[PDB]
């Protein structure tokens, strides 16, 4: 499920002036923090979300985000391997420009 | 417009110490196009631990609402809550949480 204007722009590799769409999964496993905020003061992330599924029951949050990672290359790479590190899944879906 | 039981279970009226608000969003078409959680995460250094989220993105418009704790000063969440209102969200404060 993905925005079909967001679709026409979205390209396979990084290209000069595109940034990265994401889907991010959470779970049970997922470490408890606010971690969209965190990535956002330490990798100077501006995460521009499109779409949220998020719930929280039975004591754990789940769900799926997608969004758009705007910052440098060096800063989106390292903000995605901290949620991974999170234990958040990210797919990188592709570069929009 | 649900809010999970224990969370109820620990909500108040008022802020009291050690508490923090949570707050439920709505964003529309009116709403500043703008990356507003990261903007007030750094801004006014807000942690913004999100409860549940069911926001959707069609026809040129995201749309939905947002429940989340937020968590920083008194000082500071009062003037991000202030941020995000100018920007044409819908802020609620349900209560604080302890
Ligand atoms: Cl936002």
């Amino acid at each position: 499920s993905i925005p079909e204007d967001y679709q026409a722009r979205l390209q396979p590799n990084r290209v000069e002036g595109s940034y990265p769409l994401v889907r991010m999964e959470f779970t049970g496993a997922t470490v408890d923090a606010p971690l969209m905020s965190q990535i956002s003061r330490k990798y100077n992330i501006d995460v521009s979300i499109l779409s949220s599924d998020l719930d929280y029951a039975g004591g754990v949050k789940f769900g799926m985000m997608v969004a758009e990672l705007f910052g440098n290359e060096q800063d989106d790479s390292a903000a995605i391997e901290y949620l991974r590190e999170n234990n958040v899944k990210v797919e990188v879906l592709g570069y929009v420009l």
